[PDB]
């Protein structure tokens, strides 16, 4: 019953439900069988950065993940948010391990988002920036195994004091304020987000992913989310 | 209780309590009884602009209060925040009247706040920009009389269906997202606000006054607040 | 001989070099016969935004042109400027009259170029801002009939005392330094840019318009370029 | 006869004009005779910071430069610089070498500089910010042993094929677009800027220093300013 419109890096193919049998970035809107995707060639232990960027002009989604040396990973789709998302939203990322796992541990997170009135042509906008996470990090709504602090870093899932990751372990950050995304179909924010992660895996066989979301403002983790869901989802539909 | 750094633009002189026998801009610490003002030539009816700004490296805290085609009145105030404040914070705009009276109309509002930790060197930052608020603005805490989307304006304060402003009114709007406002552990912590006014008086003397104000998180409208102690104190100490 | 990339508020119809029989946006690529027009609904006399945008995610250069409730006029052309432009250029604006005239009031301009480079995936950045335009604008290179002070705008083509536009006038604004445009080491490119505009005719119709381009970076007005050409290119090529 | 204004940081005492006897950080107005110096424990080889402010509104100018895990030197002055610079300026770096030497590398640069008409209470802004430095920089004006792109960095003073540096060099990188300082002494910008820079020596004794630094902007290396002149003064007055 939660609106979700995300980009997920998707480390493990489940194909049962419409995934590519490779780990690949995808938009989803309003279901986990993503609208678009594209092949990721994920490195393990690797940092990585993801950029997203929404065009208020061409109502166009898209996606940029890549590592340092490497070639990037891109995926575009023609989406007009005034007519999925409520008008406020919370923005923020999400992560989960089902039977096989992963760390999911973010770096450093920002978010810049423009909404211009044609009423005034003046703006409204907001931008945040982490760098670090502190053990109490109170501008972000932490949700399930989500921690914050441990060598300043935002752990989304569940890990263990020897550092390996835990398997089915679910947890998301959301940014305290609300966002204001659009005002009418003539009025939509402009924004983008960026990130950098570090996935690491123990087996040849890393899961679940990470996903950068946007949901209603009282989104919280669906029941049975873990695993492939991505702890965003209720159900695959 | 709470604990209140404030810059006032104080309307109506209490000089039972401290204030000049004028309108002025004043400094305050932890107490109405301002730490330092300056006087402040009042243009009824005129849209005013106040800037405010704070830099770890002067800990100097100063504002600037000014009109199009004017002198501006400045006030400055050497102090430490760090020993003065929690970590983490909000902000806000307050206003109030009491036997007299004004309209307390925000036109725009923004605030940035950086933390440059002290060796990654890194920075954390917040920033936000209104210039318009809507009747259901879901980024601000509204307390007290205060109100939204009136003509796109932030009314602090109770006004008529006239446009006619009441006495014994008190409002403050503090953004929804707490700031890390200073950590001992940073090279340089900053920030600056802007907003505009708009005071209009039929009597020969408004009241009370608007104020930028930083608090405690949890801060509320402490009883016996309005008049003179501006939505802001619970006595005159 | 120069190479061109702009954006141009076209407000006489040249039906003889393709212009459709209307005031129109159209997204310049070498050539005046723009690759994309939109229909611009052009109001005489009323202040005016136009906003431009590229990333090199999409690959997709767009323009939006609007008044103050209004439907905005947009265009979009997807285009790879690594492929067209030189990798430093400079930007600028640019106005002409012919037979007919108008007045070419710039009342802001600014500007925003990112460049994000592949491996440290750092940042390089510049942007600029206009609100105000004085006599000696020295951070502008002024060409041809283009002047800056004035009310505090900049005039791109002559205006008599009278407040009275000229015909056969052709004047530039490029800003002083280069920008670095794009890098084919760059994990994103982009730009942004926006100016208000005031363009007055006593005539049945306004002639010939406002560009905001691109160019490398010795860049001057071609010989021949008043008029239909809009003081950017040398022929209607 | 150009009009300096710097923060220089001097690793060379030069006490016969007036240098502390240790590595020092200072506030240069129109003479190398500094008017506030603070010592300055360097750390040779390590990458440092030093972080420039000019506070308008108390028109006060402040330094602070740090290495990660230590502790940072401050040094603030009162100077107006309406009173003292042209209206308008160019900024830059600069840095010498003498009978001793020492690499003067700079790994990233940035500047931020704001100018409010009270007039209108609207901004003219210039930000620019360098994370890496091509070997072909066209918004620089390099002068003198001032070279860029090797390993992406800007290399103010001469170093040979092997790495070393070489006495008696200097060189000065200026950004291309000039700045807007002041309107008036109601009116004047605030600033900041950044740098990272390396300091090398072979010797024990590194020399002479790097400085931020404002000049008309014509300004060009004085003759003889090699060495404790910093590539700033013509002499010692
Ligand atoms: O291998 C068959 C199978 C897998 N799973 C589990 O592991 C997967 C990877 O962690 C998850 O995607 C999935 O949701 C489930 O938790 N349950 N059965
Ligand atoms: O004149 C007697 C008198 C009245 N008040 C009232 O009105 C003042 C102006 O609004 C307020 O400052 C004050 O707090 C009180 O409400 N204070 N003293
Ligand atoms: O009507 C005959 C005619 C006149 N012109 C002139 O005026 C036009 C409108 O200003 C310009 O577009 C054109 O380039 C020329 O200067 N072009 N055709
Ligand atoms: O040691 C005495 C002496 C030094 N210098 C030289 O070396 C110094 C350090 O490089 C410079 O500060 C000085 O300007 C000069 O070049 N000339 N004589
Ligand atoms: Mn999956
Ligand atoms: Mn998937
Ligand atoms: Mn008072
Ligand atoms: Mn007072
Ligand atoms: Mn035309
Ligand atoms: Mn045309
Ligand atoms: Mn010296
Ligand atoms: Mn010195």
């Amino acid at each position: 019953a939660d609106t979700i419109v995300a980009v997920e890096l998707d480390t493990y193919p489940n194909t049962d439900i419409g995934d590519p049998s490779y780990p690949h970035i995808g938009i989803d809107i309003k279901s986990v069988r993503s609208k678009k995707t594209a092949k990721w060639n994920m490195q393990n232990g690797k940092v990585g950065t993801a950029h997203i960027i929404y065009n208020s002009v061409d109502k166009r989604l898209s996606a940029v993940v890549s590592y340092p040396n490497a070639d990037s990973a891109t995926v575009s789709y023609d989406v007009d948010l005034d007519n999925v998302l409520p008008e406020w939203v919370r923005v923020g990322l999400s992560a989960s391990t089902g039977l096989y796992k992963e760390t999911n541990t973010i770096l450093s997170w920002s978010f810049t988002s423009k909404l211009k009135s044609n009423s005034t042509h003046e703006t409204n906008a907001l931008h945040f920036m982490f760098n670090q996470f502190s053990k109490d990090q109170k501008d972000l709504i932490l949700q399930g195994d989500a921690t914050t602090g441990t060598d300043g870093n935002l752990e989304l899932t569940r890990v263990s004091s020897n550092g390996s990751p835990q398997g089915s372990s679910v947890g998301r950050a959301l940014f305290y304020a609300p966002v204001h995304i659009w005002e009418s179909s003539a009025v939509v924010a402009s924004f983008e987000a960026t990130f950098t992660f570090l996935i690491k895996s123990p087996d040849s066989h890393p899961a679940d992913g990470i996903a950068f979301f946007i949901s209603n403002i009282d989104s919280s983790i669906p029941s049975g989310s873990t695993g492939r869901l991505l702890g965003l989802f209720p159900d695959a539909n």
